[PDB]
């Protein structure tokens, strides 16, 4: 063949502070989106980049103020919204799937970067979140996690509201992937980021 | 079918801490809304942010007003 | 032949302050978009100047990112 472009396991990737490989509904296929931000502490000012809208822009907030309801959790200084700059990238346009299906990706990666903190990779991630970070059943879990091995990913996140369809799952997915079992995002930011201390 | 979506219903859906579902009649014409708190300790500030045009801001606001008249 | 078109060498081409050698490839040729970009204290306002699209001034505020990264 040629020279390998890509890896065995995102473990060869070396866990990144910016984000941890949140899984996708990229319809042309899943991708493992890095929805990288900024943040440094600073002034605290919220803003949009990488051609992004308000629906992402809601969510981000969401989760931004779940991490303000639980700034004890992650090591969050006693002000952090108003103190970190916010400019928040997504790679793939503004949304691959109309909706923040990616909700909590870019919640573990908003808090992996305000805590300067990588979120480990080979652990791939998707779900909503609402403002009191209830994390709603997103659509079609399935499709995250056929995603999520076709990229080699073998620990999933996903919700007690979607442990419902979890065992509805197919059977190869089934013990090819181990599913992390969440019902808020506090347990979702320790299992993925035990690289967070 | 598949297993049930939503968890069972709210005689039994446990009450919420901060949502509290409402009446709206929207593009959906029928729904619950479900509205947030960011209670932060910090500054301290109101905004009602979110897609949120101001005549949902004066209501807000306005029964608001009765909740700071009435607050303890 | 006649006058020398170009330079005799592209090993000294007057090193500038702001040029960027733009290794890109297009249609008709290889070439060198050397691009320029000058420093003034201002707004703050990233200026979107020069037939910019949509990714190329996220990649600006990219860049601006990790120069906020690496002010020193």
């Amino acid at each position: 063949l040629g020279i390998p472009r890509y890896r065995p396991d995102k473990a060869e990737t070396e866990p990144q502070v910016g984000t941890a490989q949140g899984l996708a509904w990229t319809p042309v296929g899943g991708t493992l989106l890095t929805i990288e931000v900024a943040a440094v502490p600073g002034s605290g000012k919220l803003s949009l980049t990488g051609q992004l809208g308000e629906v992402m822009k809601e969510s981000a907030q969401a989760a931004l103020t779940y991490l303000r309801a639980h700034t004890q959790d992650y090591g969050l200084p006693e002000d952090f919204y108003n103190k970190v700059d916010l400019h928040v990238h997504v790679p793939d346009g503004a949304t691959p799937k109309d909706g923040p299906s990616a909700g909590i990706t870019m919640a573990t990666a908003i808090a992996s970067a305000l805590s300067r903190r990588p979120a480990r990779m080979d652990i791939a991630m998707t779900g909503e979140v609402s403002l009191r970070g209830k994390v709603m059943p997103i659509g079609g879990v399935k499709e995250k996690l056929l995603a999520a091995h076709q990229a080699g990913i073998h620990k999933i996140v996903l919700p007690k509201d979607n442990e419902a369809q979890l065992e509805e799952l197919p059977k190869e997915v089934l013990e090819g992937l181990e599913i992390k079992l969440v019902e808020d995002v506090g347990e979702v930011l320790e299992y993925l980021l035990l690289p967070e201390p």
